Parts: structure tokens; sequence; C-alpha cells
């Protein structure tokens, strides 16, 4: 599909057995999901953006479906203002920017 | 062009007649440039990012060239981690996400 940018590019994702809406973010290196109780081990890390840093839990090899496209990779979980799909997963679903 | 996302989608911009590098950011509503002298009038506002809110200067109707495509619109100037081209100008250059 093709997504125009008149409004925020939000799509449905499936992660941890839950459906969520998430923002496709070419300006995000990483994928950040709003606080949810994902199982298993994780690593504390801090991520940066506008406004400063926040503390997140880094989970590896998490299964995630993005607009119907399966992906698997590192997902960061914590108090983000939006679920964000970043380049680490956008590359796996073959997303490009075009103009 | 078509831009893949294995690296940050950085392009050349011209603003105030000066060349800069900026990130194409589909997760940004607005366009935010590092502190610079810029011709035109401005007003102070607040914008939020992943880590919190910052003060920026809002300039309207600013000419900006992005990867050799013309845009004219609102540019926010302030202490951002990166120059960012957001949806307000990505729509002007006809950018879409594709997968
Ligand atoms: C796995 C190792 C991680 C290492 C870690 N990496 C990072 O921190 C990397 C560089 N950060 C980033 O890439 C982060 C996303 C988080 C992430 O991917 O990790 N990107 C970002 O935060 C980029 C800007 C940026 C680019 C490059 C560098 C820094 C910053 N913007 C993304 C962000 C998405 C939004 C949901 C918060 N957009 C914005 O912040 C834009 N804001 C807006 O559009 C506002 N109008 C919305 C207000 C909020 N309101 C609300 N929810 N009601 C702003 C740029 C105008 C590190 N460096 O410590």
């Amino acid at each position: 599909p093709q997504i125009t940018l008149w409004k925020r590019p939000l799509v449905t994702i499936k992660i941890g057995g839950q459906l969520k809406e998430a923002l496709l973010d070419t300006g995000a290196d990483d994928t950040v999901i709003e606080e949810m109780s994902l199982p298993g081990r994780w690593k504390p890390i801090m991520i940066g953006g506008i406004g400063g840093f926040i503390k997140v839990r880094q989970y590896d090899q998490i299964i995630i479906e993005i607009a119907g496209h399966k992906a698997i990779g590192t997902v960061l979980v914590g108090p983000t203002p939006s679920n964000i799909i970043g380049r680490n997963l956008l590359t796996q679903i073959g997303a490009t920017l075009n103009f």
C-alpha cells in the first residue's frame, strides 16, 4: 500500500497477542511501544528524541505484525507518548519513502 | 527518488540560503531546524517529542528546498537533536510511504 502524509501514518499492529495502533516513523531508529506486560528478559536502556531521554525496556526477537506484514526484532517498551514503528522494522516490511 | 530505510533518510536542504542536512521524519507533524539566524518574523511556541516539551521559534511561509524539491511553509527553529523535515513539508513535496 501507499500511505500519504496529510495525517499521521497510523497502522494496526499485533504484538504480545494484542492489537494496537502505531505510528510509522522514518525518523525513529528504533521501535517503541507504550507500556505493556511483555514476557521474558529485557535490558534497561535510554532513548532520546525531542525533549530529552526516557527509560525503556529492550526486548529482543519480538514477533510483530505491522499492517499485515510480519516482522521480528528489537522492541523497546516504556512511557512513550505514541507507539512508534522505527527503521529497524520498517526495513523488514520493505517500506520506502517516495517523492 | 525512492529511499530505503537501512540508514537514516538524510537529505540536503536549503533554508535562509544556507545548506544543511535534515532527516525526513514521517513521525514529525512539524519541521524543526537547529538554532540559526533566519530571515523572517517568528513567534515562540512549545512542541513535544518523545522525551518531553521544548521552546522553539515558529516562522511561517519560509522557503525551503528539500532534496531539490521546493516547499514553502512553517519551520520551527530551536534546540532539536537533529534537523527534521516533518509532514507539513513532506506533503508539499509529494512524499508517501510505500510497502
Ligand atoms: C537501541 C539503541 C537506542 C539508542 C538511542 N537511540 C535514540 O534515542 C534514537 C536516536 N532516537 C530516535 O530516533 C527518536 C525515536 C526513539 C528511538 O528510535 O529510539 N526519534 C525521534 O524522537 C524523532 C526526532 C529525532 C531524530 C533523530 C534523533 C533524535 C530525535 N521524532 C519522533 C517523534 C515521534 C513522536 C511520536 C514523539 N516526533 C516528534 O517528536 C515531533 N513532534 C510532533 O510531531 C508533535 N507535534 C507531537 C506532540 C506530542 N503530542 C501528543 N502525543 N499529543 C517533532 C520532531 C516535531 C540513544 N541514542 O540513546
